[PDB]
């Protein structure tokens, strides 16, 4: 039994930071593609 936690508490990522804009010049999602 645990009504009280439904999962949004207690949930950890991690170190956001990768990607940003000049490692990378694609557009996947902007364009797609046909076939």
């Amino acid at each position: 039994f645990n009504p009280v936690g439904v999962a949004f508490k207690g949930n950890n990522g991690k170190y956001l930071s990768r990607i940003h804009r000049s490692g990378i010049d694609y557009t996947e999602f902007a364009k797609d593609n046909t076939d």
